[PDB]
């Protein structure tokens, strides 16, 4: 499935997941995409920050869901 | 990550928020604790009217940073 | 929000200002517009002579009032 990711700039990217995976894996993703190495990443959805070894499915994560990317140093 | 809002009568009160945020959604925030309606609030940051549209990463609204809250009809 | 100032020659500069300003803050503005130490300034409402410490909205010190300053060594 497809879920969108938004930047703190306002850009928004999509990646191909599905509800198995982990955070950790989207993240893996955004790197493969990006060039940002994971542990600089952090995402939120739902105000929540998101847990690299759950899954999408465990934060109710669906199709055409938003997540926020925020980096850190 | 939390912010502080500190009000005309000089009570300071805390908020989980991200940099993710909207202004709007600070307001909401502060309506979920205190009752007020966001369209009575006021949110200013080094002297900026902070507008409802925009985040707190846009004003460059960090960890333990302090936003004025200014109620009016 | 706009408040007057007024001089003892009778000249009245406007200033940019929040009720969450401190008296302090606006000798500071004063300072950034006319080159006057803060220490050299007297902000006077209502008669009263304004403590540094203090907000505008301490002292009721709304939208298109008009405080004295006075000059002191």
């Amino acid at each position: 499935m497809q879920i969108f990711v938004k930047t703190l700039t306002g850009k928004t990217i999509t990646l191909e997941v599905e509800p198995s995976d982990t955070i950790e894996n989207v993240k893996a993703k955004i790197q493969d995409k990006e060039g940002i190495p994971p542990d600089q990443q952090r995402l939120i959805f739902a105000g929540k920050q998101l847990e690299d070894g759950r899954t999408l499915s465990d934060y109710n994560i669906q199709k055409e869901s938003t997540l926020h990317l925020v980096l850190r140093l």
